[PDB]
């Protein structure tokens, strides 16, 4: 039945060989975890998605992974209700494709589409509009979770299991597999945007730009940053904030269907500086969802918004550094969720992605240093790397998420790399 493969993550490092369950049959997976359940516990098993975590959290080294896409069935759209209920393994652009006829925005996207809902929610994924829609967590109103007794319990946000349901939000699958979740959506009259752009000229002013109250104008805000130039060209950005269009505002072209989707000289001198200027500053601009949007090692954290000084600091250590990120997007994280390992805090998130070089883990163990100093962390879809103990000091709800999880599986049934890494078991 089961598959010895090699498996990493997106980033493609710290590979380990699994046994691979891969079947659309949800009784076949239901006794996969029975079978891992009466040999103790082993080395356990865990659930794995579209494989897009850079990190190691979707595989388990010497035992049994589980891939849950063939479990992707769409099972019900309610426009009045805007409920979606769907299988774990149905992946948000599917459920993008199959929603915007019912006039339904999937509520939180990521910037690849190529993810499974039990990844979006064992991730607690968040994106573009966490200042104004928080994570996928959030929006989840039921799931059902095969737990480690073998049994499927149907969790909800509020009332009894709460703890339970809030700590699978953001458990890495530790928790048990997620089989199928109710989602509310975001209503929605056009796949459209209207955009807003910005250019700046420094960091300083970047920040500026984010705390001048403007942000709140806007449901969907990121950036481009520059994370290589010297100061005080060091932080200037490309910002891109907008909010969902109406029918009302697009243009006739687009108005009867307006739910359907589908270096020179120059460059380096002050004529392109302009030109950049120019054609990144603009203002109520349609756009559809492609438009909006647009050897490695990718890093990812969060500094609390009061610690801006810090934000600062950590940004001028990072390009005096000699490790180049050409590809770097920031935004401001809004208010957190009720999830204990619920990685997006209110304050200064930035994702950058470095050359593989001598010197390298060395300095990303410096910056988690400093990450952790300046209380904020990093996120596990994009580490395979960090200690257990600058995670644990890094999200202090850590034991409280653990004591709910020896509850759940006092026998270590769900197990992965990451687990043992950052002694989550
Ligand atoms: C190019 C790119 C851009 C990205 N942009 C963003 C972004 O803007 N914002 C953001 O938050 N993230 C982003 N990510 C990270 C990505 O959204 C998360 O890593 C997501 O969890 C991947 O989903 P997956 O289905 O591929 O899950 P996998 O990577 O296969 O697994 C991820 C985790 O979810 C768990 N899991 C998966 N399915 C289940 C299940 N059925 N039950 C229980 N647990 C399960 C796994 O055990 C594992 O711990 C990006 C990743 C890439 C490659």
């Amino acid at each position: 039945t089961t598959t010895a493969t090699r498996l990493t993550g997106w980033g493609r490092t710290a590979p380990s060989v699994a046994n691979v369950l891969r079947t659309p049959d949800a009784e076949m997976i239901v006794k996969a975890v029975a079978r891992v359940a009466e040999s103790g516990g082993g080395r356990g098993a865990i659930a794995r998605g579209l494989g897009r975590s850079y990190g190691d959290n979707a595989q388990n080294g010497g035992g049994l992974v589980i891939d849950m896409t063939p479990l992707n069935t769409i099972h019900s759209i309610d426009a009045d209700t805007k409920l979606v209920d769907i299988d774990a393994g149905v992946n948000l652009d599917q459920l993008m494709k199959a929603a915007l006829p019912f006039g339904l925005w999937v509520p939180v996207l990521p910037g690849t589409r190529q993810v499974t809902v039990g990844g979006a929610i064992a991730c607690d994924i968040h994106g573009k509009n966490h200042h104004s829609a928080g994570s996928f967590g959030n929006h989840v109103r039921s799931m059902d979770l095969l737990t480690a007794d073998g049994e499927i319990r149907h969790l909800t946000p509020t009332g009894e299991d709460a703890e339970l349901f809030w700590a699978t939000v953001g458990g890495n699958g530790l928790t048990g597999i997620i089989m199928r979740a109710t989602i509310e959506m975001t209503p929605t009259s056009t796949a459209y945007f209207i955009a807003d752009g910005d250019v700046t000229a420094s960091l300083d002013e970047t920040i500026a730009l984010h705390s001048d109250g403007s942000e709140a104008r806007y449901t969907y805000s990121s950036a481009w940053f520059d994370a290589i130039s010297a100061p005080p060209k060091l932080g200037r950005a490309a910002v891109s904030r907008g909010r969902l269009a109406t029918v009302e505002q697009l243009p006739a072209k687009l108005r009867s269907e307006p739910l359907k989707f589908d270096a020179n000289k120059y460059t380096f001198g002050p004529i392109g500086e302009l030109w950049y200027r120019k054609s990144g500053t603009y203002r109520g601009k349609v756009q559809n969802l492609t438009q909006f949007y647009h050897g490695f090692l990718q890093y990812q954290f969060v500094i609390p918004t009061e610690a801006v000084d810090e934000f600062k600091k950590i940004i001028g250590v990072i390009q005096a550094s000699g490790h180049y990120s050409f590809l770097n997007v920031f935004k401001l994280f809004g208010p957190r969720n009720q999830a204990p390992l619920s990685f997006p805090i209110p304050g200064w998130n930035i994702c950058v992605d470095f050359p593989i070089k001598d010197g390298l883990g060395k300095f990303v163990s410096e910056l988690d240093r400093r990450v952790l100093e300046f209380g904020g962390r990093l996120y596990t879809a994009k580490d395979s790397r960090t200690t257990a103990e600058t995670f644990h000091a890094m999200y202090p709800r850590v034991d409280e998420w653990i004591s709910v999880r020896r509850k759940v599986d006092p026998l270590r049934v769900f197990a992965s790399d990451m687990a043992r890494r950052l002694e989550l078991l």
